[PDB]
């Protein structure tokens, strides 16, 4: 079946949790392939060790930028970019996970996970899972950025893997 993967999440040094996510490799088998193997670092990089450097309340929090730990950087298994795969699965509620991306075929590592419905999103970024578990770490996260999306917390990735 699809990919079970989680990250492992600090604030300020102290664990909040982790979070499990699907991956619908059923749907977007590309874009869940370079999101599993970024999650277990088999390629030589990934998400261990990366910042949720983008976190606005009521919409989203972002992660994934493991090389500039700013959003301007990351870079798929592939390259450092790939196309969108499809738009077929929607920013239905609250869990959904997507690629955040600058515009048209711009994927890279850099992630993001919806605490609202995100509907305008649909057609320019590419959802490709969903939360299973650690809704509560996700809201944790939420509750420490801003509108800005600047975090008032650090909040790191602190291990990453497959679980299935
Ligand atoms: N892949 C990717 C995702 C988001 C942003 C923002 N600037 N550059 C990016 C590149």
């Amino acid at each position: 079946g699809n990919p079970l993967v989680y990250l492992d999440v600090d604030a300020n040094g102290k664990p909040l949790g982790r979070v499990v996510l699907e991956l619908k490799a059923d749907v977007v088998p590309k874009t869940a392939e370079n999101f599993r193997a970024l999650c277990t670092g088999e390629k030589g990089f990934g998400y261990k060790g990366s910042t949720f450097h983008r976190v606005i309340p009521s919409f989203m929090c972002q992660a994934g930028d493991f090389t500039n730990h700013n959003g301007t950087g990351g870079k798929s298994i592939y390259g450092s970019r790939f196309p969108d795969e499809n738009f077929t699965l929607k920013h239905v509620g609250p869990g959904v996970l997507s690629m955040a991306n600058a515009g048209p075929n711009t994927n890279g590592s850099q992630f993001f996970i919806c605490t609202i419905k995100t509907d305008w999103l649909d057609g320019k970024h590419v959802v490709f899972g969903h939360v299973i578990e650690g809704m509560d770490v996700v809201k944790k996260i939420e509750s420490f950025g801003s509108k800005s999306g600047r975090t008032s917390k650090k909040i790191v990735i602190t291990d990453c893997g497959q679980l299935s």
